[PDB]
């Protein structure tokens, strides 16, 4: 019964342990707290434990991670395998090849793990009906399966989504088990001792919203350590939600606790000595502030108990990541304009608002800020909160960015957030071009889903021109082929070849409109004559040949 | 037209043709022990039909024979 | 045409002239009402577009059958 679990236990394995802990939980108490904590201090310390390397980065001892991704009869999937990296995947390939339809399974996938660690025996998302079933499909169901790795004690967790279409005998159903008891483990050792969790987070095509200048007074719901998980695998992030925490971060900073508790404990003191002698009146209505002096007392030790940052911390935390990724924005704080208080930028030296952004930028910044918040609020525990553990879906990593941005776009990605697992699509060879090619997964042009695993380019795309990307890589090249000026470099190379090399009429007067169109020294006219030069050369060494005997 | 680099700047194996360029052309045109060592990054990072490869391989048949017709050159210029 | 506009808080503003616009539109509909002519087409495509869904709702808005529909929303970027 137990000794099988301790002895497992103590081999490295948090399921036994997490089982014993909750077995041994209801028992009688005091006399085994010592036993009933031995299984706590380490079903913590698995999720705890952690070292700084050499790099001055907090590496966990154990990271989590998803290892493989199978979708049979999902969309355009007859049964797709895919295996993915620890650290940074890329999904390439041509138009409606199914990449998005991947990150929205392993968002779905994700939902649960969120809602189970968010409410005990939640449930996440599931697929869609109308669109997620292959069409044409003989067996009118399908399912997409994930098995995530949280370290040597939990090597694999699978997990499958499941569903039938419109019409049918047996009704598939999930297998989220693995999920929802990760998950409970997660939020109960969370509940009985505060700890760090993962962030899951997706980034869709429909994170370009125009931004609202009108933010919602803080309520006080931007503030709990689980809004960190309010629509983060929704495509948008809540920016509007980032704002209203950010106004809210430099109002306690600017206000601070210790300017207040001193204050009320003042008037307190002052109030109680003036009706000492008596007539009560001008406290019983007055009572109020003195019963809220102990609520202010209340909310606070929270924020001493759960070891969270100081607010101020957790700015400048916010504040050095978003100036660190995004290239245009130098500093960002918050002004009492008109007595509202509003965000502003430094974009390119200039001091512009979030609405005066351009797309490409509050975009991008938007990414970033939604992401910082979300790991700093779920991240306590740590001395930078950034370097957590997480699993993120970004959709179209350059959209909205300049070429010249997207060499940059993905080393500050992984600088910022070391220990994130990053799954991404791309339809540009400028970013491949700065991603290992191990990191890459591509469609084949020849693909209707028939194909089973997703395979790396041959050729290394870090470091590699962009020309030679787009040809090999993405199939595309490198001059337009529906423009008729693109074409007159082959056809004088092979005018001049099938000749005998010297340029006769036909030759020249190609050269001469080349040299018209693209201009005196453009590259077209170098290579040209180039080839004119080598295959002089080579009519020369013929002659000598020829010359020399025969 | 993007005033943009076809090669990524940030990336330290964009720049190893450049320096295996100063490297090579260092003493003679010839290759040594450092020399190699780059070669071998380049031919195991990049691959062996890898155009980058190529280029290296061009430029060391080049620098070569280069060093030798110098050499041919200033025996008889004495 | 001229788009004047004047900064919050100040008290001189600056108006817009944007008559010889309303005297083209003015031929246009005047001439396409007593005989029907081809009316130019005003479309702007920003960032707005590419949002998800789509026949969102009913939209009670104008019988998109009758030839005056084109014009509506045509410059709102999606
Ligand atoms: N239920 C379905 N059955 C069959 N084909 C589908 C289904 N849903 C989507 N598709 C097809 O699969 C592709 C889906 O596109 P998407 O996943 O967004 O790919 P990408 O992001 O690479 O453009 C499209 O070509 C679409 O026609």
């Amino acid at each position: 019964m137990t000794k099988q679990y301790e002895r497992k236990a103590k081999g490295g394995n948090l399921l036994s342990a997490f089982e014993l802990y909750q077995r041994n939980s209801d028992k009688a108490p005091g006399l085994g707290e010592m036993l009933v904590g031995e299984w706590f201090e380490m079903c913590r310390d698995y999720i705890q434990d952690g070292h700084v390397d050499e790099s001055g980065i907090f590496r966990p001892d154990n990271a989590f991670y998803l290892r493989r991704l199978t979708l049979k009869d999902f969309r355009r999937f007859s049964l797709l395998e895919i295996k993915l990296e620890e650290d940074l995947t890329v999904i390439i390939g041509n138009n409606g090849k199914g990449k998005t339809s991947i990150l929205y399974a392993i968002a779905k996938t994700l939902s649960w793990f969120v809602a189970n660690i968010l409410k005990e025996g939640g449930s996440g998302q599931r697929l869609s009906e109308m669109t997620d079933i292959k069409n044409d499909a003989e067996d009118r169901y399908s399912d997409v399966s994930s098995t995530f790795f949280f370290g040597k004690g939990l090597k694999s967790v699978p997990i499958r989504l499941s569903r039938s279409a419109l019409g049918t005998a047996e009704r598939r159903d999930s297998e989220v088990k693995p999920a929802k008891d990760l998950a409970d483990i997660w939020r109960v050792i969370n509940e009985v001792n505060t700890i760090n969790l993962p962030t899951f987070a997706l980034y869709n095509v429909e994170r370009s919203q125009p931004f609202n200048r009108n933010i919602k007074d803080n309520t006080g719901r931007r503030e709990e350590r689980f809004d960190a998980y309010s629509q983060t695998l929704g495509g948008a992030g809540r920016f509007d939600h980032f704002v209203e925490w950010y106004i809210y971060l430099h109002k306690r900073t600017v206000s601070d606790i210790s300017s207040s508790i001193k204050e009320l404990e003042q008037q307190v003191n002052d109030l109680q000595r003036t009706v000492d002698g008596g007539m009560v009146s001008v406290k019983s209505l007055l009572e109020q502030m003195k019963f809220k002096l102990s609520e202010a007392i209340e909310r606070n030790d929270a924020a001493v108990s759960s070891r969270v940052l100081t607010e101020s911390v957790q700015k400048s935390i916010v504040e050095k990541a978003i100036c660190s990724v995004v290239p245009s924005i130098s500093n960002i704080w918050v002004e009492m304009i008109t007595g509202s208080d509003l965000v502003k930028v430094t974009n390119d030296g200039h001091d512009v608002t979030i609405d005066q952004l351009s797309d490409g930028q509050r975009v991008f910044l938007s990414l970033v800020a939604d992401l910082a918040r979300r790991m700093v609020m779920l991240n306590p525990l740590l001395e930078n909160p950034l370097e957590g553990r997480g699993i993120v879906l970004i959709d179209e990593i350059e959209l909205h960015l300049h070429p010249k941005w997207q060499q940059e776009v993905i080393l500050n990605l992984r600088s910022a957030f070391p220990n994130i697992q990053f799954i991404i699509t791309t339809h540009s060879p400028i970013v491949l071009s700065t991603i290992e090619k191990r990191c890459i997964r591509e469609f084949e042009p020849n693909d209707d889903g028939d194909q089973s695993f997703l395979d790396s380019p041959d050729m290394q795309t870090k470091g590699s021109e962009n020309a030679q990307i787009l040809e090999q890589v993405m199939n595309v090249h490198s001059t337009p082929p529906g423009i008729a000026e693109s074409h007159w470099l082959g056809n004088f190379e092979l005018l001049l070849l099938d000749n005998s090399g010297e340029l006769d009429n036909h030759s020249q007067v190609l050269y001469d409109q080349i040299k018209a169109h693209f201009g005196i020294d453009s590259i077209e006219l170098k290579k040209a004559d180039s080839l004119i030069r080598i295959n002089k050369m080579k009519n020369k060494l013929n002659k000598i040949r020829a010359e020399k005997g025969k």
